[PDB]
């Protein structure tokens, strides 16, 4: 019945979190974005309600931002992908009941990256708007850099950031085995 | 080379005549024509292009057209008008606009972000979205702020859209657009 699905729901939306943070951490972001589209369709069925199912969305919501923010005008995102990794690791914080000692390294890493990327796909304009509006010695150097010199510090890796983001937000879950995975090992 | 000229040029012409008839369906309160013009639009933005300002609205009125709408967004983390707060704050330094002009818009989108949230059941985000951006209809939100939404907690969104619309408007250029004036003359 209802109750029925709904607890399968929960059981398939919790595997398919392990999976793709297994992908993740793999590097095989397409993998990441498949497996995440799966767990944005079962979004729309009813859930586990009340469970943490929360906190679990938070980072696949963490996690997209950060995959994608490497990447016309958008008529439905004023927001570069990284602005808006900033907004989810607020929320990462005050849902998941961190400390602002926690977070505070993970802020200004992803603060670094929204401008740096910006630069290194040559939008100094908005790499600015972002340097102003946000982040004090690496600040000058951006904004001096900011008059178009990428040999400068802007050789960092996205792959090297991407990854350091992923292990902050897993040393806040949970180390558990997906019930799902469980019973697959199990069947052998 | 000469043919792709060519093509930016129609493209703008359509982009502009497209842009009035979009705030014209908005002003009509026409907003299902409002997002069938918007798409086609958006899909215009693609192209070569050979305005930034006709952008911004755009993107702020579809917002705010989106306000009220109804699981848990993967793709944002903010509400609309959450979103709508961002762009107009753009629209202030991209048309560099004094505060004293800004000012009265801006609180109207506040206090829509907030009184929308509470429309629905959404009384944390309403909260949240309180205790961030906003004193007496601040401690009465706070105070409605209590599954108790009779307590003026029940306005006019259609309002609050024109208004916003006729800000936008103020802005703007009045000239009407090439194909515009060029179907008129198809008539005579
Ligand atoms: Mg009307």
């Amino acid at each position: 019945e209802a109750r029925l699905e709904e607890a399968v729901n929960r059981w398939v939306l919790k595997f398919y979190f392990h999976e793709a943070l297994r992908a993740f951490r793999g590097s095989r972001y397409g993998d990441f974005r498949q497996i995440r589209d799966i767990m944005q369709a079962l979004l729309v069925r009813p859930l586990g309600k009340e469970h943490t199912v929360s906190r679990l969305l938070r980072v696949m919501q963490c996690l997209s931002r950060i995959e994608e923010g490497e990447n016309s005008f958008d008529m439905e995102a004023e927001l570069t992908p990284l602005e808006s990794a900033i907004n989810v690791l607020e929320m990462i914080k005050t849902e998941f009941t961190l400390t602002e000692a926690v977070v505070e390294s993970s802020r200004k890493l992803v603060k670094e990256a929204a401008v740096i990327i910006c630069i290194k796909n040559k939008e100094f304009e908005k790499a600015s708007k972002i340097l102003k509006k946000h982040m004090r010695n690496d600040l000058l150097n951006i904004i001096r850099e900011k008059n178009l010199a990428h040999p400068v510090i802007q050789n960092f890796s996205y792959e090297t950031f991407q990854q350091k983001m992923l292990r902050f937000l897993e040393s806040h879950l949970d180390d558990a085995e997906p019930y799902l995975l469980t019973m697959a090992k199990k069947a052998l």
